[PDB]
RNA sequence: CUGUAUCUUAUA
């Protein structure tokens, strides 16, 4: 009929009567209980609505369960709304709920039902406080979900609130590395070369490979970078890979000797398309004149390892060439590097990796490179017959005696 | 006589 402008009741001491619980260690309001701790079969949504208590059900264990077990899935029911409403009316207890160990669950909830226009709201709460709510154990999980579940501009612009942050710190952090590696596992590169801005940076670069955390996440960007195929037609990835890549080249000997960053090394040497010139450079530059002592390095030998698996013929010939006749033997024991790694504790898979890569080639097409490995594993035969006596008594000589009577030199 | 990681993937 008329106008009829509805103001909202205020509930100023009644938001209190929610502070009161059973336990001290449970947080549900005591209106909805058992008294055992678990929510009254006899509560409804409308009730925490009416009663102001979304916070409150979210912070307890069985209150919080409840929510996401009634939450509508639908985004046009009006309990849907009010609830929504309710959890985004203020920042502040929205960004407390995201980091609750109990309300995060429920902040993914309404992340799984959400619609673009929820969406907007979510993320504009989130982006205010982006970098500490990744590095808390509990809304990390909530910015992955983001990340997953948002339109791909939302989730933009929430990566690129990271622009100018300590990003090593939240790299290397163990919260913070996983909402890294889902953005750049997730997001498309425009959204996130911030990041390998960031590692263009030689000392960057280092202190996150150096780490547990941090060497799954250059991994993580640089599988990224390196999947493509369209070859030629332009070259973005490819010129962030190479700034990329740059670094890992130039601290190779390092990156390659250490308990993380070998993981990075090994990875680039790994994958075989892109990353096939970067191979034949960290070979070139860190391997090639120091097989010996990275195969005597607990760290080390695993990249001499892979990089003998992976290698291209014209390098593993020089690699073979350098174990074979590349040093001056000792001048006490008169023993070469061939001897030294049959029996090292470490050196020994990379000679049983050098007998592997020997029988696989042997059955190449040109017939020159299937010559060449015959020989070099006819060397390799002959210096473990005139030590089989000692390396038998050993599981790895067993496993190199092994290997060299299932070839077949032809 | 065999070799990296308490996340070779972490919240109730």
């Amino acid at each position: 009929a008329v106008r009829l402008i509805d103001l909202e009741n205020n509930a100023s001491f009644s938001k209190s009567l929610n502070s009161t619980t059973r336990s001290h260690k449970c947080t549900l309001p005591i209106w909805a209980g058992d008294g055992e701790g678990n929510v009254s079969d006899s509560v409804t949504l409308q009730d925490v609505l009416a009663n102001d208590a979304l916070v409150e059900f979210a912070t307890d264990k069985n209150g919080c369960r409840f929510l996401q077990e009634h939450y509508p899935t639908e985004n046009d029911n009006d309990v849907h709304q009010k609830l929504f409403r309710k959890l985004v009316e203020d920042r502040a207890i929205f960004l407390s709920l995201c980091s609750n160990m109990f309300g995060n669950f429920f902040v993914q909830r309404v992340l799984e039902c959400s619609n673009t226009e929820e969406q907007e709201i979510l993320t504009e709460h989130l982006a205010t406080d982006l970098y500490n709510l990744c590095l808390d154990k509990s809304a990390c999980r909530v910015i992955q979900l983001a990340i997953q579940k948002l339109d791909v501009h939302l989730a933009t612009r929430l990566s690129l609130e990271l622009r100018d942050t300590h990003l090593v710190r939240l790299s290397i952090d163990q919260n913070g590395n996983h909402v890294i590696q889902k953005i750049v596992k997730t997001l498309p590169v425009s959204s996130w070369t911030f990041l390998v801005d960031f590692f263009a940076d030689d000392d960057n670069l280092i202190h996150v490979c150096q780490d547990k955390y941090g060497c799954r996440v250059i991994q993580s960007t640089v599988e990224t970078l390196s999947t493509d195929q369209y070859a030629q037609c332009y070259q973005h990835r490819v010129i962030l890979l190479r700034s990329l890549m740059a670094g890992v080249t130039r601290n190779c000997t390092q990156l390659a000797s250490n308990e993380f960053a070998n993981y990075v090394v090994q990875h680039v040497i790994k994958c075989g398309d892109a990353l096939a010139v970067y191979r034949d450079i960290i070979i070139e530059q860190c391997l090639l004149q120091n097989l010996l002592s990275m195969s005597q390095e607990k760290y080390a030998s695993h990249v001499v390892e892979v990089a003998f698996e992976c290698a291209p013929y014209r390098l593993v010939a020089e690699m073979m060439n350098e174990i074979f006749e590349g040093y001056i033997p000792h001048p006490d024991t008169n023993r070469d590097a061939l001897d030294i790694l049959l029996f090292h504790q470490y050196g020994n898979y990379v000679v049983q990796q050098m007998i592997q890569t020997c029988v696989l080639g042997q059955n190449a097409r040109d017939q020159k490179q299937s010559e060449m490995y015959g020989m070099w594993l006819e060397k390799i035969h002959g210096r473990v017959m005139r030590n089989a006596h000692r390396l038998e008594r050993f599981s790895s000589g067993k496993k190199i005696i092994e290997a060299l009577q299932s070839m077949s030199l032809y």
